[PDB]
Protein backbone atom coordinates (compact mmCIF):
# COMPACT_ATOMS: atom_id res chain seq x y z
CA UNK A 1 0.00 0.00 0.00
CA UNK A 2 1.47 2.94 -1.26
CA UNK A 3 0.04 6.62 -1.79
CA UNK A 4 0.47 10.03 -3.69
CA UNK A 5 0.07 13.51 -4.62
CA UNK A 6 -2.03 14.62 -7.62
CA UNK A 7 1.80 16.29 -8.59
CA UNK A 8 3.48 12.46 -8.15
CA UNK A 9 4.63 12.81 -4.69
CA UNK A 10 4.89 9.48 -3.06
CA UNK A 11 4.87 7.90 -0.09
CA UNK A 12 5.47 4.44 -0.02
CA UNK A 13 5.49 1.15 1.73
CA UNK A 14 5.53 1.79 5.73
CA UNK A 15 4.30 5.17 5.20
CA UNK A 16 5.91 8.71 5.74
CA UNK A 17 5.07 12.43 5.08
CA UNK A 18 4.02 14.33 1.81
CA UNK A 19 2.79 18.28 1.19
CA UNK A 20 0.07 18.58 -0.47
CA UNK A 21 -1.04 22.16 -2.25
CA UNK A 22 -4.48 23.32 -2.82
CA UNK A 23 -6.07 25.89 -4.45
CA UNK A 24 -8.72 27.64 -2.61
CA UNK A 25 -11.61 29.77 -3.25
CA UNK A 26 -10.45 33.27 -3.07
CA UNK A 27 -13.53 34.47 -1.16
CA UNK A 28 -15.42 32.99 1.49
CA UNK A 29 -17.94 35.47 2.84
CA UNK A 30 -19.40 34.30 6.75
CA UNK A 31 -21.96 32.10 6.00
CA UNK A 32 -20.19 30.48 2.92
CA UNK A 33 -18.61 27.07 2.88
CA UNK A 34 -14.59 26.82 2.02
CA UNK A 35 -14.30 23.31 0.58
CA UNK A 36 -10.93 21.74 0.67
CA UNK A 37 -11.24 18.83 -1.44
CA UNK A 38 -8.21 16.26 -1.04
CA UNK A 39 -9.83 13.49 -3.22
CA UNK A 40 -8.44 15.33 -6.26
CA UNK A 41 -5.06 15.58 -4.39
CA UNK A 42 -4.64 12.24 -2.72
CA UNK A 43 -4.67 8.57 -4.61
CA UNK A 44 -3.69 5.55 -2.79
CA UNK A 45 -3.52 1.28 -4.07
CA UNK A 46 -2.94 -1.61 -2.77
CA UNK A 47 0.31 -3.46 -3.60
CA UNK A 48 -0.87 -7.45 -3.85
CA UNK A 49 -4.87 -6.78 -4.11
CA UNK A 50 -5.59 -10.62 -5.00
CA UNK A 51 -4.27 -11.90 -1.55
CA UNK A 52 -4.70 -8.53 0.67
CA UNK A 53 -7.11 -6.03 1.26
CA UNK A 54 -5.95 -2.85 2.98
CA UNK A 55 -8.04 -0.43 5.54
CA UNK A 56 -8.30 3.07 5.64
CA UNK A 57 -9.05 5.40 8.47
CA UNK A 58 -8.66 9.25 8.91
CA UNK A 59 -6.93 8.72 12.07
CA UNK A 60 -6.77 12.43 12.69
CA UNK A 61 -6.55 15.76 11.55
CA UNK A 62 -5.53 18.77 12.91
CA UNK A 63 -6.07 22.43 11.63
CA UNK A 64 -3.33 25.32 11.62
CA UNK A 65 -3.12 28.94 10.49
CA UNK A 66 -5.50 30.57 9.63
CA UNK A 67 -7.93 27.92 9.60
CA UNK A 68 -7.66 26.87 12.95
CA UNK A 69 -8.12 30.80 14.24
CA UNK A 70 -10.66 31.65 11.68
CA UNK A 71 -12.72 28.67 10.74
CA UNK A 72 -14.97 25.86 12.29
CA UNK A 73 -15.44 22.80 10.06
CA UNK A 74 -16.24 19.57 9.14
CA UNK A 75 -14.54 17.04 7.38
CA UNK A 76 -16.46 14.15 5.33
CA UNK A 77 -14.62 11.07 4.67
CA UNK A 78 -16.31 8.53 2.44
CA UNK A 79 -19.84 10.57 2.26
CA UNK A 80 -19.72 11.17 6.32
CA UNK A 81 -19.00 14.02 8.14
CA UNK A 82 -17.43 14.57 10.96
CA UNK A 83 -15.48 17.65 13.27
CA UNK A 84 -12.63 18.83 12.19
CA UNK A 85 -10.53 19.34 13.88
CA UNK A 86 -11.69 15.97 14.43
CA UNK A 87 -12.17 13.95 17.48
CA UNK A 88 -11.98 10.43 16.73
CA UNK A 89 -10.94 8.43 13.68
CA UNK A 90 -13.22 7.23 11.36
CA UNK A 91 -14.28 4.11 10.11
CA UNK A 92 -12.29 2.21 7.14
CA UNK A 93 -12.60 2.64 3.47
CA UNK A 94 -11.46 -0.67 1.72
CA UNK A 95 -8.74 -0.26 -1.13
CA UNK A 96 -8.83 -3.59 -2.97
CA UNK A 97 -7.30 -2.57 -6.29
CA UNK A 98 -3.50 -1.52 -7.49
CA UNK A 99 -5.28 0.86 -9.74
CA UNK A 100 -4.31 4.47 -7.86
CA UNK A 101 -7.93 5.93 -6.63
CA UNK A 102 -8.81 8.94 -4.79
CA UNK A 103 -8.08 9.10 -0.87
CA UNK A 104 -11.95 10.51 -0.32
CA UNK A 105 -11.66 13.51 2.42
CA UNK A 106 -13.09 16.72 1.70
CA UNK A 107 -12.98 20.06 4.42
CA UNK A 108 -16.48 22.36 4.96
CA UNK A 109 -14.78 25.56 6.74
CA UNK A 110 -16.70 28.11 7.39
CA UNK A 111 -15.79 31.39 8.73
CA UNK A 112 -16.14 32.17 12.61
CA UNK A 113 -18.11 35.15 12.93
CA UNK A 114 -15.10 37.52 14.10
CA UNK A 115 -12.89 36.66 10.67
CA UNK A 116 -12.04 39.30 8.01
CA UNK A 117 -9.48 39.69 5.94
CA UNK A 118 -6.53 37.87 4.70
CA UNK A 119 -8.16 34.29 6.59
CA UNK A 120 -5.92 32.04 5.40
CA UNK A 121 -2.52 33.50 3.84
CA UNK A 122 -1.11 31.51 0.99
CA UNK A 123 1.29 29.34 1.19
CA UNK A 124 1.00 29.03 4.93
CA UNK A 125 0.09 25.40 6.70
CA UNK A 126 -3.64 24.46 6.61
CA UNK A 127 -3.60 21.23 8.48
CA UNK A 128 -2.18 17.81 8.59
CA UNK A 129 -4.58 14.34 8.10
CA UNK A 130 -3.27 11.71 8.76
CA UNK A 131 -4.51 8.61 7.11
CA UNK A 132 -3.59 5.32 8.96
CA UNK A 133 -3.19 2.24 6.89
CA UNK A 134 -4.12 -1.72 7.99
CA UNK A 135 -4.68 -4.74 6.41
CA UNK A 136 -6.03 -8.31 6.54
CA UNK A 137 -2.83 -10.36 6.19
CA UNK A 138 -0.24 -8.99 9.07
CA UNK A 139 0.22 -6.57 11.72
CA UNK A 140 1.11 -3.61 9.55
CA UNK A 141 -0.28 -0.72 11.31
CA UNK A 142 1.30 2.70 9.34
CA UNK A 143 0.36 6.87 8.79
CA UNK A 144 0.39 8.74 6.05
CA UNK A 145 0.85 12.03 6.81
CA UNK A 146 -0.10 14.98 4.62
CA UNK A 147 0.81 18.40 5.48
CA UNK A 148 -1.93 20.87 3.33
CA UNK A 149 -0.43 24.01 2.54
CA UNK A 150 -2.80 26.72 0.73
CA UNK A 151 -1.39 28.39 -2.96
CA UNK A 152 -3.64 30.87 -2.76
CA UNK A 153 -5.16 33.85 0.05
CA UNK A 154 -8.84 33.15 1.13
CA UNK A 155 -10.18 36.26 2.10
CA UNK A 156 -13.52 37.01 4.26
CA UNK A 157 -14.45 40.34 3.18
CA UNK A 158 -15.70 42.74 5.83
C1 LIG B 1 1.18 -8.63 -7.24
O1 LIG B 1 1.91 -8.84 -6.01
C2 LIG B 1 2.68 -9.90 -5.95
O2 LIG B 1 2.77 -10.71 -6.84
C3 LIG B 1 3.38 -10.01 -4.65
C4 LIG B 1 4.25 -11.06 -4.40
C5 LIG B 1 4.89 -11.17 -3.19
C6 LIG B 1 4.67 -10.21 -2.21
C7 LIG B 1 3.81 -9.15 -2.43
C8 LIG B 1 3.56 -8.13 -1.38
C9 LIG B 1 3.49 -6.78 -1.68
C10 LIG B 1 3.27 -5.82 -0.70
C11 LIG B 1 3.13 -6.23 0.63
O3 LIG B 1 2.92 -5.39 1.68
C12 LIG B 1 2.64 -4.05 1.36
O4 LIG B 1 1.45 -4.02 0.58
C13 LIG B 1 0.28 -4.55 1.24
C14 LIG B 1 -0.83 -4.48 0.23
O5 LIG B 1 -1.08 -3.12 -0.17
C15 LIG B 1 -0.03 -3.76 2.52
O6 LIG B 1 -1.14 -4.35 3.20
C16 LIG B 1 1.20 -3.83 3.42
O7 LIG B 1 1.00 -3.04 4.60
C17 LIG B 1 2.44 -3.32 2.68
O8 LIG B 1 2.30 -1.96 2.32
C18 LIG B 1 3.21 -7.58 0.94
CL1 LIG B 1 3.02 -8.08 2.59
C19 LIG B 1 3.44 -8.52 -0.04
C20 LIG B 1 3.16 -9.06 -3.66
Amino acid sequence: FACKTANGTAIPIGGGSANVYVNLAPVVNVGQNLVVDLSTQIFCHNDYPETITDYVTLQRGSAYGGVLSNFSGTVKYSGSSYPFPTTSETPRVVYNSATDKPWPVALYLTPVSSAGGVAIKAGSLIAVLILRQTNNYNSDDFQFVWNIYANNDVVVPT
